[PDB]
């Protein structure tokens, strides 16, 4: 027990396939926030949460019992939590994807034993060049060293392109999927202007990972807005109808200029921002698709128990 990936599908541990329909979380630049922003965005009905890791490299690493605390929170909050390393972002770099992988390994005592409960996105949006065989030869390379060190969760592997170019995936995923000695690896694909920018886009950039019979999740996108388009109606509507996941980018932080994808004005969620109400309570979103893991409830799946 527990996750695990079967053609284009994501299973929980008792064989339920599990669409991601949730929130990814500034964690590493807002560490103090967890046990406020984890029970906030459980209240929205997020399934999963994306959890933003620091190795050092880019910000304040987060050590282990930071990380043993926010799993912890997902867990008693009943929802999935992909972790990531956020210090790689667009880097062709494998010395900065070692150092990602490193830390899963040195934090591997955090992970085990929430394989049932815990995704490992290796490193968010490593290798930033628009190309695929660079890409993957990164991940041939240290899957099978966090199999070694005794992980055996489903793994998340970010398209490259700052995850945008999700042709590496149509073209080298099999590639990537196969190097797994496990073969549970699924793929994410951020949707912004460049992957998401309209119903064409968003359609044929899911189909070309899906397709393949290799499980997809939308792990970061955006909204239209006046400097740019990118359609969150289509990554909805089309990720319903495919049973592809999504995780909106994001609870709140950001910076000044892409505030506007900040989901609450609060971090105990209480003031939705209008990007909120609409990840929230609008088309296809949380409150109409998200089902929980059914790991959370422990009824064994209906059987009847014998009468005494
Ligand atoms: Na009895």
């Amino acid at each position: 027990a527990g996750f695990y990936v079967d053609g284009n599908t994501l299973y929980d541990a008792n064989g339920q396939p599990f669409v991601m329909r949730g929130i990814n979380h500034g964690h590493a630049w807002y560490k103090d926030t967890a046990s406020t922003a984890i029970p906030a965005i459980a209240e929205q009905g997020a399934n999963t949460i994306r959890i933003v890791l620091s190795d050092g490299g880019q910000w304040e690493k987060d050590d282990i019992d930071t990380i043993r605390e926010v799993i912890e929170l997902a867990e008693q909050n009943k929802m999935v939590a992909v972790v990531e390393v956020h210090d790689a972002t667009g880097r062709d770099s494998r010395s900065d994807l070692n150092r990602a992988v490193d830390y899963w390994i040195e934090m591997k005592d955090a992970l085990i034993g929430k394989e049932d409960t815990v995704i490992i996105n290796i490193a968010n949006e490593w290798y930033g060049s628009w190309d695929g065989s660079a890409w993957a030869d990164g991940y041939i390379d240290v899957i099978p060293k966090l199999r070694d060190a005794g992980l055996t969760h489903t793994l998340m592997v970010d398209a490259a392109g700052w995850g945008q170019y999700p042709q590496s995936i149509h073209d080298y995923g099999q590639d990537v999927f196969n190097a797994d000695p496990l073969k549970n690896t699924m793929f994410s694909i951020h949707m912004y202007e460049y992957a998401g920018g309209d119903a064409n886009t968003v359609r044929s950039n899911i189909d070309r990972v899906i397709d393949q019979d290799l499980a997809l999740v939308i792990g970061e996108f955006g909204h239209r807005h006046t400097d740019g388009d990118v359609d969150e109606d289509t990554i909805l509507s089309y990720s319903e109808e495919t049973g592809t996941g999504w995780l909106a980018w994001s609870w709140k932080g950001n910076s000044t200029e892409w505030d506007y994808l900040d989901l609450s004005e609060d971090w105990a969620g209480q003031h939705l921002t209008d990007w909120g109400n609409r990840i929230v309570h609008g088309a296809d979103g949380l409150q109409e698709t998200s089902k929980p893991s059914t790991v959370f409830t422990d009824d064994n799946g209906g059987h009847p128990e014998p009468p005494t």
